[PDB]
C-alpha cells in the first residue's frame, strides 16, 4: 500500500531487524495525532500502516526508535531517534518508500515517491 | 562553543547558506522549549548558539528548515524540515558539531563528538 | 541471485534508471578483468549479473555510470562514476545488495549482505 | 590548498584520524598515475597534497584506505577502499573539499567546490 519503511543497518551491512517507529498526522488544531505504528521484519521492512483512504493529505512524521535498536546491540548511540517529517499526497494521492540508513553517530533518509 | 551546525548543499556542491534553525530543550513536561536559533553563514556554519555553562545535560533538538532552503532556490523538497534529537552531555560536557548533508528528497545528519 | 544493486535519486525521490554499470574482478596477476555489466531497471535495480557457482571468492568492482545519468537529465555533476569495491565470498557464498544513493555532488553507497 | 580531504567516522562520532590515501592523475593512456598522499590529522583531514600551479584540469581519483582504519579499530569492513573519481578545474581552477562518512558497511562522499 501507500506507506513503507525500510531499515537498514550500516554497522552489520543487514536490514535492521525490530525496530519501532510511530507515524503521527499533524491535526487541523496544529497537534500531531497518533496515526499508525509497528515494527520492522526480518527484512528491515515496515508495511501496512495505511490504506490509500485513510492516508489523505496533510503533514506526516515518522518516529523511528533507533536509540533502542543501538542499545540492544550494545550501543549508546548519539541520536534519540530519526524523525521523517513530510507533507504527503498534495498533488493527489502517491506511494511512498521511506528509506533509513542507521549507524550509531549518524542517519540518512531518502523518499522514494511514485504514482500508483 | 559546545555546539556547532555544518550543513552542505549535495546538489550545488556547497555550504548551505542562510539555512534557518532553531534548536529546543524538552522540558519537563515532555514539550520542546526552543531556546536558541539562527541561520547559517557563508561557509554553511551557525556558531554560538549556547555557551558552556548554559548548555547543561538534557535532551535538545535542532530543527532545521530545509524546506525554505530548498524553497529559494526553485527545489521541490520531500522534507518539512530535518530533526537532530539527542541527549547532551551524559558523561560531561562535549563539543558537539553537528554535520548535516542536504538533497531534495535526502539528509543525512552526523555527530561528531568531541573532548 | 547473488549481486544485485539498486541506485535511487535523491533529488527527484525516485529510481534512478537507465544508469549504466560494469562489474570487474581483479585477476591472480592484478588487472581488473571485466566480469558483468548491465543498466538499470524501471524500479532502479540491476538483478541476473553472474551465478552463484560463477560469483567465487574475490575483489570485485561495480563501477556506476553516474555522470552519464545526470548529464541526460542536464546536470554536470562532480563524480566521474561511483565505485564500490569489495571483497566477496571469503567466508563461503552470500547474497549482495548495493545500494547507492545519487546526488549532482554526492553519493552514498551502502551493502546488505545476507546468508542465502 | 586546492584540495583538502575531511573524514568522519559514522561509529564513533569523531573525526577519522590517520586514514591513509592516496590521490592519481588519469594519463594518456587511461592508467592512473599516483601523485600524492597522506594521511588525516587528529581534526580527520588531510592538507597539502596539491598546489594551484600542479593541479591542472584532468581526471583525479583519491583512493581512501577505509579498510585498514577499520582493521585498526578492530571492526569489520566491507569496502577495499572508498574512491572519489572527478574532473578537476573544468571551468577554472576551483578549491574542492571532499567530505567523507565512513560506516563500515557504507560510505558518502560529497564535494564541496568553492571560487
Ligand atoms: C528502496 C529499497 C527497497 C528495498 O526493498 C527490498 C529488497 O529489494 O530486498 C531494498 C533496498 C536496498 C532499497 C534501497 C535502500 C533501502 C534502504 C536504504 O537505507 C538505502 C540507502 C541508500 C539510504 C537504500
Ligand atoms: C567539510 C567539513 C568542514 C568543516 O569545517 C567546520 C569546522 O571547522 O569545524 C567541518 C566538518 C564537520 C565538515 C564535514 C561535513 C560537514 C557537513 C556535512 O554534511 C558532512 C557530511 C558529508 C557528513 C561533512
Amino acid at each position: 500500500c501507500p506507506l513503507m519503511v525500510k531499515v537498514l543497518d550500516a554497522v552489520r551491512g543487514s536490514p535492521a531487524i525490530n525496530v519501532a517507529m510511530h507515524v503521527f498526522r499533524k491535526a487541523a488544531d496544529d497537534t500531531w495525532e497518533p496515526f499508525a505504528s509497528g515494527k520492522t521484519s526480518e527484512s528491515g521492512e515496515l508495511h501496512g500502516l495505511t490504506t490509500e483512504e485513510e492516508f489523505v493529505e496533510g503533514i506526516y512524521k515518522v518516529e523511528i526508535d533507533t536509540k533502542s535498536y543501538w542499545k540492544a546491540l550494545g550501543i549508546s548511540p548519539f541520536h534519540e531517534h530519526a524523525e521523517v517529517v513530510f507533507t504527503a499526497n498534495d498533488s493527489g494521492p502517491r506511494r511512498y518508500t521511506i528509506a533509513a540508513l542507521l549507524s550509531p553517530y549518524s542517519y540518512s533518509t531518502t523518499a522514494v515517491v511514485t504514482n500508483p
